[PDB]
């Protein structure tokens, strides 16, 4: 199961971590994915979990979204985990970047508590241009299922630690 884990909450853990390492050692029932409305998995989190997937992640995604139109911002679907987990949750946090309004957060946070346990990056945390201090602060009040959090950058990961 998962390892080496600091405990922040009952049912909030975290690591400092590649989510994509992370998973292929793990394999968890769902890994999260960092999604865009058009399920583009370009860059970032999504972008790293899709390389790995040999870009089937993004061939059924294309699928997905021709026979359902775009997610909402602070919705999600689950596909296949593909070689990475069982299902892959696909959220999309708002983009601050893109001018969302963050108070989508804890809606796209919500999205978790349909899942026992998750592998999870920070929704809108990275490239989405949120404060993941604050994505942190939102996860804790929002998810109450168990959220093993991968943080990619040792000096974000401790800096999430020692304020939390």
């Amino acid at each position: 199961s998962f390892s080496g884990y600091l405990k922040l909450t009952d049912n909030v853990y975290i690591k400092n971590a590649d989510i994509v390492e992370e998973a292929k050692k793990v394999k968890p029932t769902v890994v999260v994915n960092a999604a865009n409305v058009y399920l583009k998995h370009g860059g970032g989190v999504a972008g790293a979990l899709n390389k790995a997937t040999n870009n089937a992640m993004q061939v059924e995604s294309d699928d997905y979204i021709a026979t359902n139109g775009p997610l909402k911002v602070g919705g999600s679907c689950v596909l296949s985990g593909h070689n990475l987990a069982k299902h892959c949750l696909h959220v999309v946090g708002p983009n601050v970047n893109k001018g969302e309004d963050i108070q989508l957060l804890k809606s796209a946070y919500e999205n978790f508590n349909q899942h026992e346990v998750l592998l999870a990056p920070l929704l809108s945390a990275g490239i989405f241009g949120a404060d993941p201090i604050h994505s942190l602060r939102v996860c804790v009040d929002t998810v109450r299922t168990n959220v093993y959090l991968a943080v990619f950058d040792k000096n974000l990961y401790d800096k999430l630690v020692s304020s939390f």
